[PDB]
């Protein structure tokens, strides 16, 4: 039972998220689809959790988690289409306290493509030190960095919105999460925070945590950048159903939305910068998402990435299920997918609660972005 419209083209789409409710693979789920700005596939099914308390419903969000970052560079490109922030210029010219321990060259382009260094707190850090914005914050200006910047490009999985958000903050006078809900969530009217508020506390659908690793990484060496990175507040995705974690802005992790307010809120790049008549951004701003900046194996995911400005870029050997071309997309760990297809004019977005293991797609997230393009040709 999907409630919802799906276009016919996209039959197989909807057929796959049925048959994956069935088996019980996706507990609760939503898939989106815009073309050239208007929605043309918006179905949700499945359940609110495994209890069958309630049954998704079309203003069900959740955690979304790492689609937040699409959301997170959305806001920092904005900045730079008016001109008051240049990708090019030193982060610590906006930030004065990051140019300690030697970061005082960091361009601020190498925040958003995560080739900056500064992939993850240094390890006095717990999972309240991360609900606090502005004490997590000042703690990133005073580490030196992991690596040489720009040298490899190594995931900023948790801090990436403490980084970018405080450049944000300094230059515009808002905090982030702020920001995207007067100048994008509002002005395209989509289902889209940092955190959640308690007065939509009912309409939540707590992720399910992915199965438990063999080993705990504790005895295994922080040596590693990746442990580092995934250890510095240990990872626990319970952790998204706290009020603190609700409470705080946490621009890479912390968004609570659904796949029609993602595939929404992107269809502004898919469509040149203007979808309506609500422009956020122009197409030379547009075209700096798509200038490689990085590629090789991620010191943190462990594979060949390909990054842009704010977004990943096709990589066939680690994300096969998307094609080459002007195509910048990214996703959040258990399987949500938001990919943005400027030559087809797409937008895809799909939402979980059910997560799978690892922080690429899950065996769903390859079934729903597959049928979504072979329907597309």
């Amino acid at each position: 039972n999907i409630e919802g419209v799906c276009d016919q083209r996209f039959s197989g789409l909807k057929e796959a998220l049925a048959r994956n409710l069935d088996s019980g693979e996706d507990v609760g789920a939503a898939i989106a689809l815009t073309i050239d700005g208007e929605s043309v596939v918006d179905m949700w099914g499945g359940w609110v959790d495994v209890e069958h308390t309630a049954p998704w419903s079309r203003d069900t969000v959740t955690n979304v988690w790492s689609c937040s970052k699409t959301v997170t560079a959305l806001a920092a490109l904005m900045l730079v289409d008016r001109g008051l922030l240049d990708l090019d210029a030193p982060v610590a010219q906006y930030w004065p306290e990051f140019a300690a321990a030697g970061k005082d060259r960091i361009r601020v382009r190498q925040l958003l493509s995560h080739t900056s260094g500064v992939s993850g707190w240094d390890q006095p850090f717990t999972l309240e030190n991360i609900c606090d914005d502005e004490y997590a914050t000042a703690r990133l200006a005073t580490q030196a960095p992991w690596w040489e910047p720009g040298t490899a490009s190594g995931y900023h999985a948790l801090n990436y919105g403490h980084l970018i958000g405080e450049v944000v903050r300094r230059i515009d006078g808002r905090t982030l999460g702020r920001f995207i809900d007067e100048e994008i969530a509002g002005p395209l009217d989509a289902d889209f925070r940092l955190g959640l508020p308690k007065s939509e506390y009912g309409r939540v659908s707590n992720v399910i945590a992915p199965p438990p690793l063999p080993i705990d990484i504790a005895a295994l060496g922080m040596d590693n950048i990746m442990v580092k990175t995934f250890t510095a507040p240990p990872a626990d995705a319970t952790g998204s159903w706290t009020d603190g974690w609700r409470a705080a802005e946490i621009g890479a992790a912390n968004g609570h939305s659904n796949a029609r307010a993602l595939a929404r809120i992107q269809s502004v790049i898919a469509c040149g910068g203007k979808v309506g008549d609500v422009r956020l951004l122009s197409e030379e701003t547009i075209d700096k998402i798509f200038e490689e900046q990085s590629y090789g194996v991620d010191l943190v995911l462990g594979v060949p990435v390909r990054f842009g400005v704010g977004f990943g870029l096709p990589t066939p050997e680690s994300v096969p299920f998307i094609p080459e071309g002007r195509i910048c997309f990214w996703g959040g760990w258990g399987g949500s997918q938001i990919i943005i297809d400027t030559e087809k004019r797409m937008t895809f977005s799909y939402v979980m609660n059910k997560m799978g293991p690892g922080l690429l797609g899950s065996e769903r997230s390859a079934q729903y972005v597959s049928a979504a393009y072979d329907a597309l040709s």
